């Protein structure tokens, strides 16, 4: 039963990962929520990926930018930038990584295994359309690859003739034991973000970690806010002035209300496996309706996080004006949060 | 009777605000010219709005950016930026304001009433599709609103159940009396521009006030030039190398000739209240053909104003080249203004 | 007969200037390759132009940005910027010029005649739809032109009533004797790039000059790399992470291999007159299959050049990782170029 | 001052031919209203053309189908169908003609001169991009034209090198003196409709002539209704179930009210020479608000005319239903016109 | 856990009505599945609507065509065609109705209440964007309505100023005593289809009712197949050569396998509330995986039903060919069903 | 060197099959020309296919329609229609076949081998995106297929795990000994057209076979004209009033001149392997400039062939009109061909 205040035609704004197709491979599985599942999304698409301990996410690159939140476990990522500088790191649950457009990279689960959420900067992304190393070489002439590698063709007899995508491997050693020497050195700012290094803005019902370009300098395309709200609390009525919002609910149960313009309003129930979308500058709230902390990510195709809270808007507006607006006494306006 | 020099298929570039449907409300009226009326417009849309003394344009926001030229009267504007800092000011005829995308604001006419022109950073804008405070709260559950405001549900019984848009109010007190304290402070650069602060570039036939981001720093999306051309004068043949041009004619009568590419040319007569469009990098002139000084706004979806004049181009081009081009002697080409 | 490793549906990527329609004029000829010829090109379009000694390319402008490589001969360019500062220079084979959007300019061949390649910042550009001075003036009322020049209309009796486009003239004098005085002075950074000022990056089989905004400051829209590859040489396997690639072969014979995503691969034979396109972030190689040096241009709609080589990528990647990927031992992997 | 019952954003639906550019030629003039003037039109475009006595509209053809209503004067039209069959006729004020897609034809005014309205089956038509006989031959090699006509090239010496479009001529002789012999014979059904052959449907306030494919068999693409409404009369509330409606107001002053769905309503005043558009299945009324008979054409891109009257709908609806809907007693519902 | 025989990226093809937002009214409720929920749907949109006894679905029309399947209960429909002929009928569960584009109609539940499925001839339809009688009259001037009904304005004082959409009423009397006298008579063929008049085609695993234009003459836009499959049964491997398929599952549990081209295949699990889509000419099967009979609707935007069965295709094909294809002996090919 | 009469921007209208990628399979080869090679084509796409004697083109179907011309050799086709009726026939060079949308079919070369041209009813077609029998079953679960065929899964052990597309087989026996029995019988009209059954209309320089739905009833989507032009002859100036033209040149060298509207004209040379495009209603000619007869196919997405010749148009127009048009004498006009 929807609220008495819902009205008009608003698109579906919710899709569960459990309704997504499961590509299962030895060493892990993958599934995605794209604009082919949720057409209200115009900026971002999400992939939920899981790797068994030591399993590879095959070396690859793509036209889109990658933003990743570590759901569980631990993993190692490697990458190379456009100036020939290399990057290597290990991360645990709660951490992020970020590869801007066309930056090649790898992921390998460590002893714990891993599950992570990836966000891609085009709404029509697909994991089955990424540029894979083994696919690339499987479709390059062996004389050409031999000339490139400066070796003889016989050495390349056992190159795969078909991609691996996600495949099993052994847990690697320590970084200092595996890191390869590069005369260009490392990338000047990490492609990774370790989350204890940031402390969250605390509000009444919970906490918010804001990770944008001002916190994570390489993240020039996608930014996010990790929100944790205790039971009975609520993310207050607000909107984002610059961009559509793309949500992934990590844990808990929420009631989400969205008001587009023109008497348009809809309310949805979200839970821990769901992706949601808030249209651009649409006014919305997210209320905890479960007994455990509600954790989710607001993600945006925008290097800068920004939002606007209704309470703040009214607090800075002349009191007689808000009173004439809301048909409530100035005295009662004066007691709203500030 | 068009000039014999006109040729080819050129879109219509003229539309009168008097030919737009007028939304009249208790306390004011509004009418708009968009790509639903002038499809040659690809960047901007115009709104002509009128407020009775003390009347509010309801607290609201939109996805688009706002640029406003004050036609008549006086008014007060309030706003809040993305970092929580507030803004309040009074403006008179000739002044400007600017709200970048998603910045909420209110307008209240003062004792004189006011008429103003608003320009929006999308060609398909509509005043009837704005995000209104009362609409938002009318479509939010009352328990949710109460929890947000941290008050009891009964307090919100007299909340409007329907938008106000433009409604009557009493002329407010002085800012020094009505302003609210904000621990975040004021916005660092005003959302307002007082036009007496600006000196015009003066040429033979008139004056041009140029207001772009180097003059009006918050205006990062839309910039403009106010042009006044005396009787017998002309805006010389020129073009803008980076963007389409959108005109509003304040006063006077003009003959405007536009040359798109490929032997396409069309001539229009404009008068006060007309909206016009010059295609991107199209060559054009604007001649005063009336008894009175001609005043209009050239407005652009571009942070930097720029143009290129024909006479300057020829004066800097080698004389033999201009001579071979125009079949005119070097001596008289040397006679052109520089 | 295509290689066994090619697979799938890849668009055509090759189009010959010899297959483009030739507009012949008094004083020169022109032909173009656009997405009306090569729909896989989404960013840029190419124009091949030839001018007889002393011949004019008519004074003109366009919405698009111009990046030009001088194929043969010598020529003079003139231009004017938005701040009223002028530019004039002479250039030889191998030199470049660049006029950003809407910057008006002219070209005149010198004693040798000239042939040059122009690349434009929209894939649907057209040489037959540029903004011509005489086309403009032929479609402006003569009273208006008279007022603009403030001459009497008698002087304008011989204005062309029709474009000239490309017309004959005398080889002009030295810059020092023909240059016109401009109180605003010259442009602060040249619209020209003399290739003798830049040393090539040299690798084993050849050389490449990289010219982008860090080398050629006015070129904020288009960048390029001029590549020369000795017989038996090859441009090593790589991709461009940010942009589509647009190629013009100057001289020689090449075999070009392209790997799009999803096991998509195609091989092409390219020749002296040919235009090619490599899709965004597509992996590719370019092998010289002739006995004369292969010269070509990689051009991009991007102010910064960027690429990533497979050799460097594997070089910076952990050896066990590369070995697990490619089904070859660490020992032979340790033998790849770096 | 719009009715208080108007609401919401409705496109502009009115455009006056007097605001369209007038292409004037020796022997006549032309002007058009297309989606470049009235973007709410998605099906049809209008042309208002005037020919001096004996004047030709040049032999031509186009991709679109044209429907013509003769406003004043008399004319002769000729055409050819796809089976090699020819057609020739004379027509007067009030008469129609119809040329399906690609059917070539000519128009020549007779002694009175003529003005006529043409309607075209694409909203983006323009008269300046029609296929002209002289244009065609002016851009065909003269040897090719010579071989085609089986003649030698010097008779083609005075072939126009440029179109004629509208040029002067002598009022031709009688058809029985002028008709050329065609072994394929005449077309089986005339490309013309003489309006005196048609009985009007008579209603309370006026007359309706309905001409669709059941009446005018060749007009398989465009149909129409000529409506005349007496002073004080009204075109009753109705809608057209299958297509958009395109109007030309021949004479009088009208108030036209349009209701799209979702509480969207707009009201316009129309006068002679105005073109209007009613969106698909939109409900509308047309009231005469002048003292002279209101005459206009409702035109549709549809071979069959159809409409549905509100009064008829209510009369055929169960009385308790109409009452339950309108909160009016059965006693009153039984009194509506049926 | 998907089958291994699945591969590649196929859009989501399943959406549950229970995940669609519910519009609740006094007397009924509504919910829809469109391409805002199911973007793979390119032809049709679905509405699940339920009415309380005596409740009206308001008199209305829409630009799209309506095809309706009666899920439960009984109801009365009324309509009017383009020739002024009337229609009224009652239907029970399992029956259909059909209103082509713009045909006005009403629905009123009888004593039992009703639930029905509506399918509309555009994928972006919306129940909240329908043309309602009262919405229309609420936005028509009262003087205009007074003239239209030929009554004085005092009678129209109680006209709704706002839509009703779905509202309560009394179960009406028999058609014979409530039917209104229309001098134009009844429509020539009913807008209704009583399913007991049609015998199903029987196959061993179930039954198929095929309803297209040859059986239901007014239904010229949408046709359907009602399929019932016993436990252990299967709708054999087949495709439809001319159209997309739009599915609504009435009862049961199904496993549906879809094979698009190019090794793309996906399998879904369907049940009672679900909507599905089969892309055009895609090969598919539907297996009953429950204990109860599986009942569903295959619906098409196509007046004629068509399919092609794999078994028949192979049976009519030369056995040497089928054997050469499938690597099966001829004798085994000879025992496939035919 | 293009004619003096060419002018303006025309798309490229030519592409050679020799420039298309050739997919080689044991037993044959295939290559295609689509809008990824020739973006001016908006209706049709071409495939050039060659099958070794006895080789199969795998059993398949597609969304688009097939119209095919037999270039050389002989072949056998099989198909099944939507009413369960089967078709089988063998054909030789010069014959056609036609399978409407979604009609499944097979091709097998006979003793001679075969090469044929296929034309498809969408411009973005690709042979590598066809629905293949083995692809379908290889991506269908084998339990499902076994239940479908009512066999044991053991039987399905050797089903391919991958498409066959083009594979070798033995040249089959006579139709009467291989045709399978079908209780529904054969299709009422053949999907094949034997060209010896058609007499060509003979004109002066050559012959024309016109094959459309009035000649070839199953061909309701694509029609064609086979044109043979003797040396020194020419296909006269003409245009097609209803559709774009798609050409394939069987034999010879041609000069083709195309006139779009608005002074747009371009001329191309076509030869033995070329595909061409003529825009809709564009006026054009095709002249033989070789020493052998020029044979080509004009193909159209239109069930009815139609064209309009300039000579017929002028012969049927009043002579004074043609004379005033062309500035030619009435007597010289009267000697034009008729
Ligand atoms: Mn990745
Ligand atoms: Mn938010
Ligand atoms: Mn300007
Ligand atoms: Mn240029
Ligand atoms: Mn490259
Ligand atoms: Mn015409
Ligand atoms: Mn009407
Ligand atoms: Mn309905
Ligand atoms: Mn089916
Ligand atoms: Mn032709």
């Amino acid at each position: 039963v929807p609220p008495i205040t819902d009205h008009g035609t608003v698109s579906n704004l919710r899709f569960s990962f459990s309704d997504a197709h499961m590509r299962i491979e030895e060493g892990g599985w993958t599934r995605e929520v794209t604009n082919r599942e949720l057409p209200a999304s115009h900026d971002l698409a999400g992939v939920d990926m899981c790797l068994k301990p030591g399993a590879y996410r095959e070396l690859h690159w793509h036209k889109e930018a990658e933003w990743a939140f570590m759901i569980a476990g631990n993993a190692r990522v490697t990458a190379l930038d456009a100036e020939g500088r290399s990057f290597i790191d290990d991360i645990n649950a709660g951490d992020l990584w970020n590869f801007e457009a066309g930056i090649p990279h790898s992921i390998q689960a460590l002893d714990q295994g891993c599950e992570f959420l990836l966000v891609f900067s085009e709404p029509d992304f697909s994991e089955n359309n990424t540029f894979l190393l083994t696919d690339w070489l499987a479709h390059t002439p062996k004389d050409i690859i031999a000339a490139n590698f400066k070796v003889d063709e016989s050495v390349l007899a056992n190159l795969p003739g078909k991609e691996k995508y996600i495949f099993n491997g052994e847990v690697p050693g320590p970084i200092s034991e595996v890191k390869k020497n590069n005369p260009n050195g490392d990338v000047p700012s990490p492609f990774t973000f370790h989350m204890n290094d940031l402390k969250p803005h605390e509000f009444e019902a919970g906490k918010v970690w804001i990770i944008d370009s001002k916190v994570f300098p390489v993240a020039q395309t996608i930014s996010a806010a990790i929100v944790e709200i205790q039971p009975g609390g609520m993310r207050e009525l607000h909107w984002h002035p610059k961009s559509e919002e793309w949500d992934y609910f990590v844990q808990g149960h929420a009631k989400v209300g969205v008001f587009n313009s023109a008497s348009l309003a809809r309310t949805f129930n979200f839970q821990a496996g769901d992706v949601g979308v808030i249209p651009i500058v649409a006014g919305h709230y997210i209320q905890n309706i479960g007994d455990e902390p509600l954790i989710f990510l607001e993600v945006f195709k925008n290097p800068i996080y920004s939002d606007i809270s209704l309470n703040k808007w009214l607090a800075t507006s002349p009191t007689q004006m808000v009173s004439d607006h809301l048909n409530i006494s100035p005295e009662t306006v004066e007691q709203f949060p500030k």
